[PDB]
């Protein structure tokens, strides 16, 4: 198998990976394991403007006052279990939102802040009949109200809840109350189930009352139920939220509808369905297993006719030290981490069913080093049902000795694995900041991408509004349109001339820029940088951005083309010129 | 022949750091090579989430001001010189967008000083002196603007629209003198005594030479001015009547020239043509005599000028006696003899040209390993472009630079990788690994937080030690340790509207467990590595519980390392 990408080879495989606590999504080629691209989301991008720009922040919301997020878990839309290509999804921990990225621009133009929770972590896609739900795990519990006069967890309004967003639409769908609390979740090969561990079943605050229960579980949602009390109104709201909400708490013993608790050792971590739609399989953790949840036994477990909620699991391996995830070949075996161990284990499926029920079989096949403390893994297409069985990698912590030293910090090992074959060959180190934690992969034949904008795409459609209450058509022209202390600057651009080369303001005035590339070829790029005033982004070929700053300073202000552009690209400049707040009335 | 290994297996190491520039994204990477592997991120001008680097009270206390900026535009990473040779101490680097220098401690692999130009739009070039040592950074203002820029005078020509050449301080990281020139700067680059440097500039144009000797010896009379509030010594390096400053001499070169390189012998500072198909070769052993009026013409210290090819930008050095320079248009690298094109210019019949390599494609920067001492190894060759075009999987409307790996140890370039990168780095630098050596574990005593060491002195608190919280009117100062997998402080209690500063002393003493500190929902991220403190302040405006954790993966039970902000309502 083709491991080395050469000058003029292209990639295999798209590779979206997380950006980690720096809360962007990367994307990379693989094999070669360099990066392509990276998509701003949750930070803000100096190169682009994401962040700074009118479009970007518009997208963001409120939350566009944040400066950080913290991502772990990419993944891509759906259709009949096999990747569509259109959207992909990620979580931010640090201030609660879902991202949508569209594939064919390679940028963010949705995002959400998850109402009435804290924390979104977990987050896996339905799969079938295709991508309609973006399930969401918030890991902790918190007081509801959360108004500052309760804040004992173990109150009866204390809780957190599972998630479903909207695809397509990207508002919110419902939230079910759970016990306990979220950590990973992944989804069945129906529509019908999805699945979440918990690790917090204790409801404790502190690190040994969080590992007291010799289980904790993972929690099952029949959806089907939980549309069905949706469409008949019996929900609730929580604040000033209209997101249904439905109750998946056990009261008293007796269990809600739409949730069955399966009892899982402990504080297990992953949640991952098998490529053959057959298993949910929690990874164990502080429990040196793997439990494998039969789906086919869900119907059964929520129609009452098992005694035990046990009675689903028809696996629990034993696999090494500190199992944390699980991937697939496609070809029958799992993939687990072992994060003490420091190990991948691959092991037989329908062979470890079979050791449960007592039959003396050793369905683990080759444990392999790895370098080192692995958290999550990923195999070519693990989450569909095309699952390919060539590519997999191991997404390590402790990166040590294997690479040059860099100070303090040091980088995630993302190792990619050769499991073409029945012997996992380690192939590529790959380094990489502020601990990624998890990738998603996609054949080269799975992505289309744009190379020129449509002049109607959605992303920038409120600018194209503004500028036609200003009776400006943003293909042609270019005009200073004053408005009181406000100024709306229009340029076309045109590699190597900004449309616009000087204009005048008074000092105070909020001065909007907005700028449409009008080069029809690909890859001429332009950029709008203000010098000293914290201004810049990215105009891409079709596209019209924009930006909104103070022009606090009087005098003459150069901008200028920041993106390589033309061969006179260094003569892509212009002057503002700020009239002193003197000259004018105060 | 050239026949480097280009394969860093796993369990291998690479030989060289790589410094890229972050370009438009304000950062800088340290790669290895040859893999050409990013190993991690330095934030600069950017605003980090990961490790909180603009959030935080230490990185904005570095930063000033220009705190308040969230973008930079960076170009032209240099690393400081100890007798013409790397010393592994600091790496500078320019901010284009909003005026600035920026220090990088190698040895923390951090920013720790940062300077806005004064007086001036625009940081553009940027490189070292070599010799004796670093003692200046010199760094060009792009664009020309009028003094005062106070919106009376917006007129370019005016006698007082000018740019300035400007020299810091390596070591203090405050300004040294500036020198007013004529014309725009573009690229420049010192010499190995310290007695010169140099700036292409334009507005056939110029290289400026700049005599530093004289300017410090005008700073040290007094002979300066100063303008606006700065108190910067400036010296005025135009020409007036015709008559030449004491301080600068113009070397009139073609045609809008773009790169100004100093070979690694020490002999020349080449021009890069740009609109010329050539490069220019200044020969810096004729400088004194030009500045001591015995030359009869400026171009009398030219010495070579050969013809190259289409679009001439940059130049670098194998150490061999060679130049490659990047052929912009013609997109290759040209492999050149530099004591052959010399002898050229005065007549004689030999072809200087050795090799042409097609590079993918509009090369604008190129970089040989140790070019810019002289140690120069003649061992790899980055070469930077701008238009990759079909070389990588399409990834939308946008697309990444094409870094181009060239093995140049034999007497034929070799193309070996290409290595996409966001956001156009557009120039970066290599060292030997062991001409780097780096802290794994953090000094207690470390400036870079010895204001937040400052400010715990006047609470009353040992950072080694303590978990308190300190009462101070709507000012809530939380000190406390962390060993994984345990916060020294897990809860804590304030008012609705109190400013709430968290300032963590990681006192974990194995290398690599970094900690991390998020508050959900506040925008407060930042991480702490092994015996480093670190601060951040917000207000705290939601009433209720608000959960913090740890962000950075410390320890099997990293998941539960976790803490609870309670806020009392108003
Ligand atoms: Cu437009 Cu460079
Ligand atoms: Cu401390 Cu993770
Ligand atoms: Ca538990
Ligand atoms: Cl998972
Ligand atoms: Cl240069
Ligand atoms: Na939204
Ligand atoms: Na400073
Ligand atoms: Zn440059």
């Amino acid at each position: 198998q083709k491991i080395h990408v050469g000058p003029g080879e292209l990639d295999d495989y798209y590779g979206f990976w997380s950006g980690g606590h720096q809360g962007e999504v990367r994307v990379l080629g693989v094999p070669s394991m360099r990066e392509l691209m990276r998509i701003p989301v949750f930070n803000v991008d100096s190169a682009t403007g994401w962040g700074l720009t009118n479009e970007s922040r518009h997208i963001m919301g409120d939350s566009a006052k944040f400066l950080n997020g913290d991502c772990a878990h990419p993944h891509i839309s759906m259709t009949d279990g096999k990747y569509d290509g259109k959207y992909l999804f990620i979580n931010d921990k640090a201030n609660s939102r879902v991202a949508r990225i569209r594939l064919d621009i390679m940028k963010c133009d949705k995002m959400i802040t998850v109402p009435n929770v804290q924390a979104i972590h977990g987050l896996r896609l339905q799969k079938v009949p295709h991508t309609k739900y973006v399930f969401a795990n918030a890991e902790f519990i918190i007081p509801h109200p959360n108004d500052g006069k309760v804040f004992d967890l173990q109150d009866e309004n204390s809780y957190t809840m599972y998630n479903a967003i909207d695809a397509e639409t990207m508002e919110m769908a419902f939230q079910v109350i759970v016990d306990g609390n979220l950590d990973n979740t992944d989804a069945d090969y129906t529509g019908r189930f999805a699945a979440a561990t918990c690790y917090n079943s204790e409801k404790a605050f502190d690190l040994g009352g969080m590992m007291r229960n010799e289980r904790d579980w993972v929690v099952v949602f029949d959806i089907h139920a939980v549309e069905a009390a949706v469409k008949a109104g019996d929900f609730i709201t929580l604040g000033d939220s209209k997101t249904p909400v439905l109750d998946g708490r056990k009261k008293d013993g007796k269990d809600s509808k739409f949730t069955r608790y399966v009892p899982v050792p402990k504080n297990p971590h992953g949640c991952n369905t098998s490529s053959d739609g057959k298993y949910f399989i929690a990874a164990g953790k502080l429990s040196p297993t793997c439990s494998m949840i039969a789906i086919d036994k869900l119907p059964d477990l929520f129609a009452g006719k098992l005694a035990d909620p046990r009675d689903v699991i028809v696996g629990e391996p034993e696999l090494g030290l500190g199992p944390l995830h699980t991937t697939f070949d496609g070809r029958g075996n799992a993939y687990t981490t072992l994060f003490i161990d420091s190990q991948v284990v691959k092991w037989n499926m329908e062979e470890a069913v079979r050791a449960y029920k007592g039959e003396k079989v050793n369905y683990i096949k080759q444990k392999l080093d790895v370098h080192y403390q692995p958290g999550h893994l990923h195999a070519s297409l693990c989450e569909t049902n095309e699952a390919d069985g060539k590519w997999l990698v191991a997404l390590s912590k402790f990166s040590k000795d294997r690479f040059l030293p860099v100070g303090p910090l040091h980088p995630e090992n993302d190792q990619l694995i050769d499991i073409s074959g029945d012997e996992m060959k380690l192939v590529h180190d790959g380094p990489t900041f502020a601990e990624p934690h998890d990738c998603i992969m996609a054949r080269r034949d799975q992505i289309k991408t744009k190379k020129i904008w449509d002049r109607n795409d959605p992303f920038f459609a409120p600018t194209v509004e503004m500028a036609k209450k200003d009776g400006i058509n943003l293909d042609t022209d270019n005009k200073v349109i004053r408005d009181g202390n406000k100024v709306r600057v229009y340029m076309t651009s045109m590699a190597p001339a900004f449309g616009v080369q000087e204009f005048t303001v008074k000092q105070g005035d909020e001065v909007t820029v907005t700028i449409t590339n009008i080069d029809q070829i690909e890859d001429v790029s332009h950029g709008f940088v203000v010098v000293n005033h914290g201004v810049s982004m990215e105009i891409s070929p079709q596209q019209t951005s924009s930006i909104t700053f103070v022009a606090d300073k009087p005098g003459l202000h150069w901008y200028y083309c920041s993106w390589f552009c033309h061969a006179l690209h260094m003569e892509m400049v212009g002057r503002m010129m700020v009239e002193p707040a003197w000259s004018h009335p105060q």
